């Protein structure tokens, strides 16, 4: 069982040691193949692809096909984290580098890892358990710092409402930890800032 | 590296092998010691030991404090998972059991892996990928149903209206997910709400 | 009148370094000669980091200070010079684009903290020490947010590294993460990579 | 832009809280070392007994008020006839005040703390410590070598524990010419009180 969990591990680390630069996306799979959100981040994953930045998403459905779907008609790698779950994650069929985790914890440290950047699509849990292990690792220097962007701003800005509401204003974090993320709806306005803040196109 | 942190699980499945049954205590390192947060988490904690329930807290400031005090003033062990990070977080010195991770990875598998419900206290970014990590886990059958508290309406009401008014609302979740979680601040109303959930007493 | 004039150094500080970002600070002795391997060592260090968009600050002075503002005002990126008043009169250096004055060493390294996302020590005394201990201290206090910090000189470092490690460690004087917090080297190519690596906004 | 008044606002008031506390208070030596030290262990019992020495022949003892050598020089401090001085250090990390202080002081920064140190004290004691110990010691060192504030006596208690680091200075700072051979005449190390309370005097300390 341990042996299975390494094993999955040194198999993402060979099959990603040349991989560079790289950004992330997470969001839902739930996501239809005609939503709004599915076509952003298909073209912005197309976008960054073509300037030379892999693209890793958790290679299942929804937004995870939407992000590889681009990458995959890009110049650079589209790469899957595949998870095995009772729920079943389908592996989606764009995806140069296909991975697969039997565990989480496996499967964050290959998204950690290798990449410099990550967007975030709106999602359920598992994509707020990303958000808040990035913030985290980033936040407690586990990590380097690296951008972080949230795509939706109607999704998204009832959450940095209640951060600066409850957690900011109670001193449970500091004022440059609410600055470890943006929002946006906007795919200029996000590749910039992407570079803006060390992302290597 | 990897030996480092293969011996640290080592470690914490040797000294945990007999503790059962236990409840997990996540919250700030920041609460200060007169704050009524840190009070009642002493309180609950102290109250769950005695009735034969080990504590399990990150086992630095703060709540991990307020948590491992209470608990080793009460007749069952105390633990604290100690994480090493730059902006040290020194070990309280209120543990029967007491474990060092110089990972985040492990040291939520100790949570995870050890512990039948969860009490949150109010936090920042590391309490919340703690919530949504072990959300995830329960929704998705990696671990099996539990209890989760979070302590503080007037902290956690805007996060539950969040994730009502836009994660449900969307269909990212189910009706289902949301109610893997409940908000209380009476220590009657989640002692009994842990039992009546299988928390064994 | 006095905490007006150290209030007013602090402003015109930020106000200067507004814009400035990312920058790295470069510590040592004010005595290395113009002709020391350190010095090179600093200024052709410098030079790379600011051609790769760091600015680079330093003390103002002579010695390392000057190495680093050299190779920096050489570089596309700036050179700030954070200049000591000092009873014995410390000259600024020339090869300064931003050259600030601060009457106390305080306002002094707290410019230096608020406004460098790394640090690279190279061989100093009293005062290069002060400055060391001090950012390892508001670091593992959570002053300061967690950032690279590089001791140049493997030899000149070693004999304090063994100390800290046997002394302080072995005595539970530090956590097993403070050694951590910097690492040792003299090859350029090593420390530009472990800057980038560990958050330094590398092009 | 926005209106609000200034952080700077806090330190002011801190640092003149301190000015009120600490104006008659004269003379003073500080203590500091590790905040980790164990009660049981020798240096917390040597600089218990140091404190209250130097604090019944008149001399008020400053700490920074936690727990450790903190609070074995308070406790000495407290029981001996002069004050006993804490400045407390505000934390993301709480630390707690030990209970012996006649003058408990609170700083949002380590700045303004080690300010009313160097304003206050006219000799310093370092107990072995760890990094937060040693940015003291080479800042007050620093400072009495550029003349920033007047000579004064400073002990290193411990002659094995601070030789490794005496022995660096003297091979890497003093042999290469970064620090002159006056500098590292700046402090004294010592195993001995009674060759510490002489030296302190000796070098301009007020004993009784």
């Amino acid at each position: 069982e341990q042996a299975r969990y390494d094993a999955e591990r040194r198999q993402a680390d060979e099959a990603l040691a040349g991989v560079f630069p790289a950004v992330s996306i997470f969001g839902s799979a739930r996501t239809p193949q005609n939503h709004a959100d599915y076509a952003f981040a298909c073209r912005l994953a197309r976008r960054l692809s073509d300037s030379g930045i892999a693209v890793i998403s958790g290679g299942g459905p929804g937004i995870m096909e939407a992000a590889n779907k681009g990458a995959f008609a890009g110049k650079s790698v589209s790469v899957g984290l595949n998870i095995v779950l009772p729920h079943e994650q389908k592996p989606n069929p764009y995806q140069d580098i296909a991975l697969r985790f039997s565990r989480f914890a496996e499967r964050k440290a290959v998204f950690f890892r290798y990449s410099q950047a990550y967007v975030v699509m709106p999602g359920g849990f598992g994509t707020l358990d990303e958000l808040f292990e990035i913030l985290t690792l980033v936040q407690t220097g586990k990590v380097p710092p690296c951008p972080i962007v949230l795509v939706g701003k109607a999704f998204w800005s009832g959450l940095a409402e209640w951060i600066n509401a409850q957690l900011l204003a109670r001193g449970l974090i500091s004022e440059g930890a609410v600055s470890l993320f943006a929002i946006s709806d906007d795919e200029d306005e996000i590749v910039a800032y992407l570079s803006e803040h060390g992302l290597q196109t």
